């Protein structure tokens, strides 16, 4: 099969790539911002250039509001991405998705840590981590949790 031990995955959770970005959302919205459409066009290029690969997506919500509500919101966030891709010709069978609600806070990557003096690589944006922060710091963290993650798979 593969003639080597596992290498680095092309995904948004562990590493930062200019050409494979997280999708971020407004508070209580599943809408694709103009920036999100550019990011999805970059993903469509990867899908069309590599016709056999699939994309696994995971959609999320920030700590505010009930668990069940946030699960539904995360499903709508995944669906908006799937609908944009399928509207551009991507076969639905090439995409898998899961809505995690607010159950999986994001881990701060080296790029996120470079951009914010208060965040360090490896910090997990849990409710307990975000709770004692300033209103501005909470807004940065909550925004980072309102995202869709991607991973390129077979
Ligand atoms: C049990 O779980 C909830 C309550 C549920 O599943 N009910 C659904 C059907 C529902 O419609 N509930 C909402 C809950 C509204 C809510 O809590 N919204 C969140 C939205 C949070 C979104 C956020 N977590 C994100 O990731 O964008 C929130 O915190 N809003 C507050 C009041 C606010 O506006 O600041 C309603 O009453 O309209
Ligand atoms: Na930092």
């Amino acid at each position: 099969h593969h003639h080597h031990s596992s290498g680095v995955d092309l995904g948004t959770e562990n590493l930062y790539f200019q050409s494979l970005q997280n999708i971020f959302y407004d508070f209580d919205k599943a809408t694709l911002r103009p920036e999100s459409m550019k990011s999805l066009d970059e993903l469509i290029r990867i899908l069309t250039d590599n016709p056999d690969i699939r994309i696994e997506l995971g959609s999320h919500a920030d700590r505010k509001g009930p668990d069940a509500y946030n699960l539904g919101l995360s499903d709508r966030r995944a669906k908006s991405v799937v609908d944009y891709l399928t509207s551009r010709g991507i076969a639905a069978d090439r995409l898998t998705w899961k809505g995690y609600g607010k159950s999986v806070p994001k881990t701060v990557t080296a790029k996120i840590a470079e951009r914010h003096d208060f965040l360090k690589e490896g910090d997990v944006l849990t409710e307990e981590f975000v709770a004692p922060l300033t209103e501005e710091q909470q807004s940065v963290c909550d925004q980072l949790n309102r995202r869709t993650e991607f991973r390129v798979i077979e």
